């Protein structure tokens, strides 16, 4: 039959067997839809043995209802009841299976998208899920609409114990192959249920998946904006965070998992350094709110930074580069004050020249989600003496008289090779500036000489890596020897 027996009174849609809960020392949301005047019983269960009792009602001109669990310790399984008694009548569900663990939410658009079966070493990728089975795995459908949803409208697939088949369930369809590997690293370190929830839509700007709130702050046009070819996919101001994302709003997180930008490379790219960290708080404002407070306030928002790909002909190469600036803030790391409690993952030297997916779509994600595992061992988990930064210079002097740049790392740093190019100096002179190579000169084991001679003028900033495509499959130039991270992208000033 198309119907239920049971209509009235369900769970909300994020609420299924097989799911994951947060754990300690947060208290799990569970929240559903029922008849007015009904009294709602949630009975936390383990097998035959009652844990935990919640109660609450259904308001008078409301139809949901919703408790908060005390917190609880990663494990399992568990079974969840909740019970409707409505006057002379009950009415039951239960979702049974269910773990309590860290909670993760995938979003961003087709990097995220991009699903095991397209990565390096697919077979192997999707056959080693024995060990896993605490690992649970949740894909939201591609819905859009034009006003905040209270449930998700669609599921591609449900809470479940990863397999082969639903691993690799197609091409940018079921399972990020980024959120899988960077939940498969988080559970060989911490050893306990995870549950890692896909929502993300490839080919859109970070306005689709921005709330009404955070697009204000920033001054985002109301009438989007003219769009070229990397935009592919939905657009339009918060019609993907409508429908996709506030449904979860109310369930209790552990973090996010951010892979978007590769569409804002023409699409209102000044404003990034604004929306993207606008939407990191604005998330964690509406998160807290919709769970009760259960969700960290400041909750672990890690992101990858745009990889090294050629973007479509009518983008200026320079947005990609630029991008890459802005999700830092502008600042080339984090945390940082305008994004605190964030990791990022250093990509640029991940890219793929025989992808069959395009440039853009690197089949290397594992390294992807081991770099984004170092920064949420740190940042998410408090990890200490643990390196998840690449090396950036924290001291620049300029050698006029010797025709040379002074780099100073803050790390120690690896030099492959002697680059000419990706390093480039600001020739200023009389109010006529120019970016210029500077070829690596001679380096130390924290620092780095570029050549300025070719520079008549002033000095005024320098930058590195400022390419589309800067670097080959790990032949980036420079590197941190004991973590093998790469040096992030950076502008700097001279003064
Ligand atoms: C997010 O990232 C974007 C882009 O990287 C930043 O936007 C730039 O911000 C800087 C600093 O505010 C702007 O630089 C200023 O430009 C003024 C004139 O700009 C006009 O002309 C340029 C082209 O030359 C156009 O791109 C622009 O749209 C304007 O039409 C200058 O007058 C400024 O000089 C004054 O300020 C400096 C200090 O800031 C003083 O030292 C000077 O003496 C002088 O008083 C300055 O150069 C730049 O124009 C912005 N770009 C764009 C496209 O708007 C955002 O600032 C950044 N946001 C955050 C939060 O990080
Ligand atoms: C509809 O649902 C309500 C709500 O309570 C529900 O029943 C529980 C059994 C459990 O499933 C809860 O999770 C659930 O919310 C029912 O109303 C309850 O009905 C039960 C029926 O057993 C009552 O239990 C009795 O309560 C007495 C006062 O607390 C107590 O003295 C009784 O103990 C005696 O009987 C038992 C049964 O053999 C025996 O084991 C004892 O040793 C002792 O002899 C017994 O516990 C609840 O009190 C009721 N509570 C309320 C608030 O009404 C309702 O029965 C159910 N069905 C309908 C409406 O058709
Ligand atoms: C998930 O989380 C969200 C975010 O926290 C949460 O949204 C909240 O919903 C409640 C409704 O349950 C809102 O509170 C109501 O707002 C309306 C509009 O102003 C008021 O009219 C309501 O008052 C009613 O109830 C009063 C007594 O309770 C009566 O005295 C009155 O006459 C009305 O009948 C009430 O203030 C609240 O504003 C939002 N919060 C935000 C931040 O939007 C949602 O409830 C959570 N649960 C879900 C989605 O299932
Ligand atoms: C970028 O600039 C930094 C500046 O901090 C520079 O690091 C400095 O390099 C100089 C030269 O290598 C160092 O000076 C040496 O320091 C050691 C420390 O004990 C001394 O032993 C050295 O003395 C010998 O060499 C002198 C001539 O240089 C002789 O006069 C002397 O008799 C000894 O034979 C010498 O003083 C300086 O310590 C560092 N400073 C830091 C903080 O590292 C770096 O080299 C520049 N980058 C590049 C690529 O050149």
């Amino acid at each position: 039959h198309h119907h239920h027996k049971l209509i009235g009174f369900r769970f909300a849609s994020y609420i299924d067997n097989y799911m994951v809960l947060q754990k300690e020392p947060a208290g799990a949301v569970i929240w559903g839809f029922g008849i007015p005047g009904a009294t709602v019983t949630v009975t936390l269960c383990q097998g035959q043995q009652a844990i935990m009792k919640k109660v609450t009602s259904v308001k008078a001109h409301t139809n949901t209802w919703m408790v908060v669990l005390d917190p609880m310790k990663p494990g399992g399984p568990y079974e969840v009841m909740a019970q409707q008694s409505l006057w002379s009548r009950n009415f039951t569900v239960q979702v049974h299976d269910v773990l309590f663990g860290d909670v993760w939410l995938c979003s961003g658009q087709s990097n995220m998208q991009m699903t095991v079966l397209q990565i390096f070493n697919a077979v192997r990728e999707l056959s080693d899920t024995a060990a896993y089975q605490s690992v649970r795995l949740l894909s939201v459908s591609l819905t859009e609409a034009e006003e905040e949803l209270q449930d998700l409208n669609a599921v591609d697939l449900q809470w479940s114990k990863p397999t082969k088949e639903n691993l690799g369930n197609g091409d940018f369809t079921y399972m990020s192959a980024v959120c899988w590997l960077f939940g498969r690293y988080l559970y060989d370190t911490l050893q306990y249920p995870i549950g890692l929830i896909s929502s993300c839509w490839g080919g859109t700007p970070i306005e689709a998946w921005s709330s009404e709130r955070s697009l204000k702050a920033c001054g985002v046009p109301t009438k989007g904006s003219l769009l070229s070819d990397s935009v592919s996919g939905p657009s339009q101001n918060s019609i993907l965070w409508n429908a996709m994302i506030h449904p979860l709003q109310n369930m209790t997180l552990k973090g996010v998992l951010w892979y978007q930008g590769e569409s804002n490379v023409n699409y209102n790219k000044d404003l990034y350094n604004c929306t993207f960290p606008a939407l990191i708080e604005d998330w964690r404002q509406t998160f807290h709110s919709g769970s009760q407070g259960q969700t960290e306030r400041v909750f672990p928002f890690g992101f990858v930074q745009l990889s090294s790909y050629l973007s479509t002909a009518d983008d200026p190469p320079v947005g990609v580069p630029q991008i890459r600036w802005h999700q830092t803030a502008d600042l080339g790391f984090v945390p940082n004050r305008r994004m605190p409690n964030t990791f990022m993952a250093v990509a640029l030297d991940l890219c793929d020249r025989t992808s069959p997916f395009g440039s853009i779509h690197p089949r290397d994600k594992q390294t992807v989600a081991y770099r984004l595992h170092l920064g949420a061992r740190a940042v998410a988990y408090g990890e200490k003496n643990l390196t998840f930064q690449g090396p950036l210079p924290e001291k620049i002097e300029l050698l006029s008289t010797d025709g040379l740049l002074n780099l100073t790392y803050h790390q120690s740093i690896q030099v492959l090779r002697q680059d000419l190019q990706i390093f480039e100096i600001s020739c200023c002179s009389d109010r006529q500036c120019k970016w210029l190579p500077a070829p690596m000169n001679t380096f130390t084991s924290q620092t780095l000489t570029l050549s300025i001679r070719s520079c008549r003028g002033t000095v005024a900033a320098v930058r590195y890596a400022w390419t589309p495509w800067p670097c080959e499959y790990k032949q980036c130039p420079l590197y941190h020897p004991s973590s093998a991270l790469p040096a992030p992208p950076f502008l700097a000033f001279i003064t």
